[PDB]
């Protein structure tokens, strides 16, 4: 601008305040693809994914949130959990659409199963049905000689892809052959990745490894098609990643020095959270912990690659237990409970500086629920990452509760509830009378019969730049439709949109959402 007191240009009054596109108000729906309806026992990246995206577009939503897309562990009672993944980078092959594979010529229609029970994902039977079909398709692709073969080759050879995929495939092949509970007990040449032993693995387990890679290509291609379609409809996809990875994975076995392990590869300390006046005992998660000191020395290369893959899949993503980047609870690996442990200093902002330098700008959402400390808030603010507000947590304390709308801020993501909460209707049904009174009063004395509308509107009308509603709440569903109960080992991650509900029959629901998005400037 000119010197103080001097003339501005004649057109000064046209220099109107700028609206940063990153600040655009948006609304989204939380719906994990396993929850899509259809005849094959689990939702997939096929015809229903596109019907869903059409419905989202009709509803005026510009975001779709999913849970992690990784292959869930099947080795306990974590049945189907997106948060107990077998690998940090691979896609869940159960999400691969049998119909799209028929379109590709990799499966024959006659090979597809007769329609399976539709109400709920049965994680105990679904792999036995779908795995052989995905394998058949992968084998057909491997023996083919056209455009898809060429694409498979480009995929396998891509330096970003190969940085995790080769290790993931060899890990799975060895796991299949050796079949111990963990790699800690593998024969030393395989445990310690002797060059000759790995060469021998590819010779003896060639087919397994080739098929594993082909399956990951099939996932990649289907996911890309979905993401491209979403983008065509003005819809971004928000993913999710746990801060930690599991011990028995290629992530650890192929990158041992990234983790705090002893000389025999056993974790020295493991993840958890301490007691916070709850049942005397805290929570023992048991994941290996990162050697953040070692990581800083190479510019956080392992974390950079993890982020690269996340951006290959998602437009933006939440990191669970974001507080772990500021401070993390460490339990000696011998302990059977979380009581005995210490808080350790996390990597802080330098991790995010290195990510920025390597990968560029990313919308990372900080999961910041529960008791968090001041350093966590300062870290989050320092990288301009939005935290969370969850309306189902807002009404049981006092007016300073950060989840209450009058306490929201613009750079934040507001939910009615997440996959960890009951549905609005389910939550209401078990809510104590005193809290019910408080909710109704807060929401301008609305009727109990309109609680769902009240909470949905409370989210949409918030100043928070992103509002997310679970699909269950759009559908008016109760506790039988809850995705996860955090205390538990069974019945989780299995909810599906009922067979009788189809996206083409949800025009009324889309209009109802679109109208409030219009009113509250999210359209
Ligand atoms: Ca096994």
């Amino acid at each position: 601008v000119p010197a103080v007191g001097e003339d501005f240009p004649i057109d000064y009054a046209d220099w109107l305040p700028k609206r940063d596109p990153n600040d655009r108000r948006r609304a989204g729906i939380l719906l994990h693809p396993t929850s899509f309806p259809g005849p094959y026992g689990i939702g997939d990246l096929g015809p229903q994914a596109f019907k869903f995206l059409d419905w989202l577009h009709l509803a005026g939503c510009s975001l779709w949130q999913v849970l992690p897309l990784v292959p869930p562990g099947k080795r306990g009672n974590e049945d189907g959990s997106p948060y107990s993944g077998q690998d940090a980078n691979c896609g869940n092959t159960l999400l691969i659409s049998l119909e799209e594979l028929v379109d590709d010529g990799l499966l024959k229609m006659e090979e597809l199963p007769e329609p399976l029970p539709t109400d709920r994902v049965n994680y105990s039977t679904i792999s036995e049905i779908k795995d052989p079909l995905i394998t058949k398709a992968a084998k057909r692709l491997l023996s083919s000689e056209g455009e898809l073969k060429d694409q498979l080759e480009n995929f396998r050879r891509d330096p970003n892809i190969s940085s995790w995929l080769e290790d993931a495939a060899y890990f799975a092949a060895i796991d299949n052959s050796v079949n111990t509970i963990s790699w800690y007990d593998w024969p030393e040449p395989l445990k310690n990745r002797h060059l000759a032993a790995l060469e021998e693995v590819y010779q003896s387990e060639k087919d397994f490894i080739d098929i594993f890679i082909a399956q990951q290509f099939l996932f990649q291609r289907q996911w890309k098609k979905v993401r491209d379609y979403a983008r065509s409809k003005g819809i971004s996809i928000m993913g999710d990643m746990p801060i930690y990875v599991g011990y028995h994975s290629a992530d650890v076995w192929a990158n041992k020095k990234q983790f705090l392990l002893n000389r025999k590869g056993f974790p020295l300390i493991v993840s958890g959270v301490p007691p916070d006046a709850f049942s005397e005992t805290g929570q023992l998660w048991g994941s290996p912990l990162y050697d953040w000191k070692a990581m800083e020395k190479d510019g956080f290369s392992w974390w950079v690659r993890r982020i690269q893959r996340a951006t290959d899949l998602f437009d933006e993503f939440r990191i669970d237990h974001f507080r772990g980047f500021a401070g993390f609870w460490a339990v000696p690996s011998e302990e059977k409970i979380a009581i005995l442990g210490r808080w350790k200093v996390g990597p802080g902002k330098p991790l995010f500086d290195a990510i920025l330098q390597a990968v560029g700008k990313i919308n990372i959402i900080a999961e910041d629920l529960g008791v968090i400390t001041e350093d966590v808030v300062q870290l989050r603010k320092s990288i301009e990452a939005p935290g969370m507000a969850v309306l189902q947590f807002a009404f049981g304390s006092d007016a300073e509760n950060p989840h209450l709308p009058h306490n929201h801020e613009q750079n934040q993501v507001v939910y009615t509830g997440t996959h960890d909460n009951d549905t609005i209707r389910g939550w209401w049904d078990t809510l104590p009378q005193e809290e019910k009174s408080n909710v109704l009063k807060y929401l301008s004395n609305i009727e109990e019969e309109e609680i769902s509308r009240g909470l949905i509107e409370g989210a949409v009308s918030s100043v928070a730049r992103i509002a997310i509603i679970p699909m269950q709440d759009v559908l008016g569903l109760g506790s039988d439709s809850r995705m996860n109960i955090p205390a538990t080992q069974f019945g989780n991650w299995s909810w599906r949109i009922p067979s009788s509900t189809s996206f083409d029959n949800l025009d009324a629901e889309a209009k109802k959402l679109r109208d409030i998005l219009a009113t509250y400037g999210r359209l």
